[PDB]
C-alpha cells in the first residue's frame, strides 16, 4: 500500500515532529518517520557536516524498508547541498530536498503545502531515477540547474534556461523534462570512507577588482579557486596576474560567471578552466568533489561538460 | 536635425569613425560627431577613468550645440559605468550607453542596429530626463535596473522585476515607464575636480566562506566592503567575525544579495546596512560615491533607498 | 489611521460575507479603519459589462467622500485584468484604488488570500500610492491594470508583466515603489461613464492555421459594434481572415488588431485592414474599444487611444 | 560531411538564394536544396502541413538523408513543427528554422539562424529528440515551445518547460530531453489521407457569446478548442454553448488563453481538459486524435502523453 519515507530535517525556517504533526495529510500519503540530522541556518551549513549528510542518506536509501527520502533544509544555501548529494548518493530511489521562504509562524506559510508536495513526489513511481529535486512552490527542479534567484519572493526557485523537471498541480505530478547530464548511480565520484574534502574558494569579479585576495587564498592553502567573473568568464590585467601566481603554486582556477545564466565558453588565450553553464555556487562543489579523484586539468574540464 | 557625439571607449562593437561609416544609416537620423575617449575592454575599465569619462560628458552636455550623447562599451561592466553616470551627470539631456555581444565581424552582428536604435533614442525629444538609459536588442533599460544576466547571449540584458523604459519596434519608440529613483539633475553626488575614489572591494558569501578575506581587505586599506550574501544578505558564523572586525576599523559594510534580484530588508540582529535592491555591482559604486560626502552609516543606508 | 473601504464582489478569497472575511484576517484593523460593502457574490468568469458599469460608478461615488482614504476590491482571479482595466479607465480620483484576489481557495493549506489582502490595505493607505492609477496586489507585487495579466492557468506566481515589470514590490511590511507608468489614467483620462446604462456589443475571435470565415459572419449578423482580434504573431492575417475582417467593415463593424503571443507590440501596417492595439492583449484591447465607442466612431481618434492609454 | 536536406516553405528568412548568401554551411555539411512551397506561414493549412509531413517521411527514409531543416515563417512555425512531433516515423534530427527580422534588414538574424540549424541537423547527438525549432541560440521542443512576443528577436521560449539545449561558440550544449511521447513512439499515422477533421478554436472572455458555438455547430466542426479563462474556467453562457455541441457528437476541449499552465480535470464541468497544451497546440493534437476515435476517455490520454 503506502510507501516508506524517511523526513530527515537539517533545519531552516520550515521546520521535526512538530512539523509533521502540524500537516497530518502527509500520513494518508505515506508512512512516515521523522529524524533529526541538525538544526541550522543553511548560511552555516559547511562541507564537512554535508559529507555526512550524504553518507547518511546512502545509508538509508541502502535499506529494502525505505522508498525515498526527503530533506528539510534552508533555502539560501540549498542548491549547495542539493548539488552535492545529486553528484554522490548511490541509488535511483527519490531524494527530495524542500523549504520555505516564510517562516511556519507567517501568515501564508508556504512550508505545509510545500511538504506534502514534496512527500507525494518522493513516494510516486515516477520520481525514481531523474536525480536530486527541489520540491517548492508547485515546482520540481533539478539540483543541477536550480538556482536561488531573489533575495525574498515566494517563486524565487527556478532555472531560467533549463526549465522545471515538472509541476505539481491538483495533486497530481505532471513530469515536463529528464535532464541530458550525469548525476546518481552513474556519477564516479563517491564519498563513502572520505572524512574531509579539498579548500575552495570563490572570488568575484568587478571594476578595479584587486590582485591582493588572490595572495591571501593562495598563502592559505587553497586547492581551488573559483571565479564569478564579468560577463562570459573575462578577466583583467590584476586578475590575470593573481590567477598565474596561483597556476605556478599548482592550485586550480576555475572560470565561471557573476551574470547568473550561461555558458562560459573555453578560450585558449585565457587561464584556468571553464564552468559551461554551471554558476560559482554549483561550480565550487563540483570542483572539490573533482580534486578528491584527480588533479589533471583535462580530466577535471570534461567533468565540468558532463556533470 | 539633433546634434549627436558619439563617445568611444572600447567594446567589440567598433575607431570611431569606421565605426560610423560601417553604418551610414545613423546620418539620416541625425548629425553626428565622433569622439575617442579610450579604447579597451570593459573588464579592464578602471574607478579613474570613468570618472574622467563622467566629467567629459558634464562638459559636452553643457554645449548648447550638443542635444545628446551615445557612448560605446564593452558588455561585461557596461552597468557599472552606467550607474556611475546615472548618478552624476547633471543635464536633462539623453545619455545612452550602446553594445554589442556578437563581434563587428559575426554573421548577424548586433551591433550596427543597436547603434541605430541608440542614436534614434538620443535624439528624441520625448527621451529627456529619464535618466542614463541602456539600448540594446530592441529594448531601452534604465542605468539603475539593468543587468547582464546571461553570460552569452544576444538578449542578456534585462531587469526581471522592474521591467523595460520602453521598447523600440519598426522605427518607433514606445517608452513604458519612468523610474521612481532620484538620478541626474537631482542627485546630490557632485565629482567636478576629483581625481581617485574610495576603495571598495566586493566578497562573496558561500559554504565555509573565510574569514582571512576580510582580514586582507582590511589589511590593504579599504574603505568600505560590499558582500554579495546568501539569500536575502545572510551571514555565517565567520563572516560576521571578519564583519566585526572591518567596523571596528571603521569600514562601512554594505550587505547585498548573490542571487540576481530582490530586496535585501534591514536586519538589527545583523551587522551592516542593507542595498535594498541593489546588485553588488551597482552597489559598489553607490557606496564608492556616498563615500565622497559622508562616513554616517544613517546617511549612507537613506542613499541606499533613494537613488 | 486611513479610512479604507473594502468592497466585495466575489472570488474564492472571499462567497462569505465580506465581514467574516475582516474578521477572519483581524490583523487588518491594524492597519486602518476598515468597513465592509457587500457589491456581489460571482465567480469572475461570470462578471459582466453591465455589472463592472455599475462596481465602476459605485467607486467614483466613494471616493468622492472626504471620509473615504481608499478602496480594495475583492474579485476572482479569471477575469480581474478585464474589471481593473475597465476602472483604470473610469475612475476620476487620485485616491487608490487596489484590486485583489487568491489563487487558493480560503480552505486551502498555505491559502495566499490572507497575506494579499493585508498588502492591499497597507497600499491602498499608504500616502505615496497615490495618482499611480489602479493597482492589482497579489504574491508581495504591486502590478498596473494597463500590463498587469494572469499567465498561467494555476500557479500562485501567474500575475506578471514580463516586459514592463511591476510597480513595486511589498518586503518585510515595507514599500519599495520603482516604476510609475507613462500612460495616460484615472483624474486625466476622458472617458466618463456616470449616466451610460448599457455599452457597445464588442466581441473576440482567435487567429490560427485554417481559421474559419464563418465567425466574423456569425458576429456581423449578431449586431456586435466592434471585433477584437487576437491574432498569429504581430496581427497578421490570413487570406480568409481578411474577408472576413473586410465584409465586417463594409458593415459599419471597428475591427483591432491585436495578437495570441501573449506580449509586444503590434505596429501599424497600412497594407492591412483594420486598425492596431499596440501593445495591449485581446482582453485589455477589448475594453478599451468598447469605451472608446460610447465617444467616437471616427478610426483616427480611436488608434490614437490605443497609443495614450 | 552528413548530408542535410534544406526544404523551404516560405518566411522572410529561392532556397538557394539563402544558401549562396550563407556559404558558411558548405562547411558544416554536404546541403541540398528543395522549394516545396513559398507562402506566409499565416496561410499554411492542414491540407498543406499534411503533404509537408508526407514529404519529410519520404526524405528521411533513405540512405543519403541524415537530417532535414525546414524555413517556414514565425507566426505558425508552432502549429507546423508540433504537427510533424507527432506523424515523423523516424529518428533522423529535422529542425526548423526562421528569422524575425527581413533578410535585408540591418543585423538580419536568419543567417545565423540557419547556421545553427544546420549544425543542430548533422550533430548525431541530436538524433532522437524529437522535432526541434532552432532561432536565437536556442533549441526548443515543438511540443513546448511558442512565440511569446509579437516582434521581438528573443520572442521563441518556453518559461516553465525551459530549452532543450543551446548554442554557443559553435558547440551544441543539450540541456534536456522532454518526458512526453513522440515521432517513432506515437500512434499517429497521416499516410494516405488527404483531409482532416475540423476543430476551431473560442475565445473565453467576460460577456462572451452563446451564438458562436451555435454557428461552429452549424457548420460541422467536429471539435471545438476553449481558450478559456483562467484554468479554464466556463461563463453560463459558455456552459449552454458547450452542452448544445456535446449533444450533437461535437469534442469540446478546454484550454487556457493566459499563455502558460496546467488546465486540471473537474467534472463539474463540461468537455475535456488540455494539460500544458496552449490553443494552438491543443487543436492540433485534437485533429489527429479524432482520426482515431470519438472517445473521451482516449482522447483525455493522449492530452497527457502527447
Ligand atoms: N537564512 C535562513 C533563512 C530561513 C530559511 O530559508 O528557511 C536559512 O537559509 O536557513
Ligand atoms: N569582455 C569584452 C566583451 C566584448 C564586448 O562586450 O564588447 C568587453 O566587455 O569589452
Ligand atoms: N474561476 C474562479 C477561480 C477562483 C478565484 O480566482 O477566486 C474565479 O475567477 O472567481
Ligand atoms: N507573417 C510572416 C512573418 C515573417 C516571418 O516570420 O518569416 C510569417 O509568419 O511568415
Amino acid at each position: 500500500k503506502l510507501p516508506n519515507i524517511v523526513i530527515l530535517a537539517t533545519g531552516g525556517t520550515i521546520a521535526v515532529d512538530t512539523l509533521i504533526n502540524a500537516v497530518p495529510e502527509v500520513k494518508k500519503l505515506a508512512n512516515v518517520k521523522g529524524e533529526q540530522f541538525s538544526n541550522m541556518a543553511s548560511e552555516n551549513m559547511t562541507g564537512d557536516v554535508v559529507l555526512k549528510l550524504s553518507q547518511r542518506v546512502n545509508e538509508l536509501l541502502a535499506r529494502d524498508d525505505v522508498d525515498g527520502v526527503v530533506i528539510t533544509h534552508g533555502t539560501d544555501t540549498v542548491e549547495e547541498s542539493a548539488y552535492f548529494l545529486h553528484l554522490t548518493v548511490k541509488s535511483d530511489k527519490p531524494v527530495v530536498f524542500v523549504a520555505a521562504m516564510r517562516p511556519a509562524t507567517a501568515i501564508s506559510a508556504d512550508g505545509p503545502m510545500n511538504l506534502l508536495e514534496a512527500v507525494r513526489v518522493a513516494g510516486d513511481k515516477q520520481s525514481r531515477g531523474r536525480g536530486v529535486m527541489v520540491v517548492i512552490n508547485d515546482r520540481i527542479g533539478s539540483a543541477r540547474y536550480i538556482t536561488k534567484t531573489n533575495a525574498s519572493t515566494l517563486d524565487t526557485f527556478r532555472a531560467n534556461e533549463e526549465g522545471y523537471l515538472g509541476v505539481i498541480i491538483g495533486n497530481r505530478i505532471y513530469y515536463q523534462n529528464r535532464i541530458d547530464k550525469l548525476h546518481t548511480t552513474r556519477s564516479v565520484f563517491d564519498v563513502r570512507g572520505l572524512t574531509s574534502l579539498p579548500k575552495v574558494d570563490i572570488l568575484y569579479g568587478y571594476q578595479d577588482d584587486p590582485e591582493y585576495l588572490y595572495d591571501a587564498a593562495i598563502q592559505h592553502g587553497v586547492k581551488g579557486i573559483v571565479y564569478a567573473g564579468m560577463g562570459a568568464g573575462s578577466v583583467s590585467v590584476r586578475g590575470i596576474a593573481g590567477m598565474r601566481k596561483a597556476l605556478e603554486k599548482g592550485v586550480v582556477v576555475m572560470r565561471s560567471t557573476r551574470t547568473g545564466n550561461g555558458i562560459v565558453p573555453p578560450d585558449e588565450e585565457l587561464p584556468g578552466l571553464v564552468s559551461d553553464s554551471l554558476n560559482p555556487a554549483h561550480a565550487r562543489i563540483l570542483l572539490m568533489l573533482a580534486l578528491t579523484r584527480t588533479s589533471d586539468p583535462k580530466v577535471i574540464q570534461e567533468y565540468f561538460h558532463t556533470y
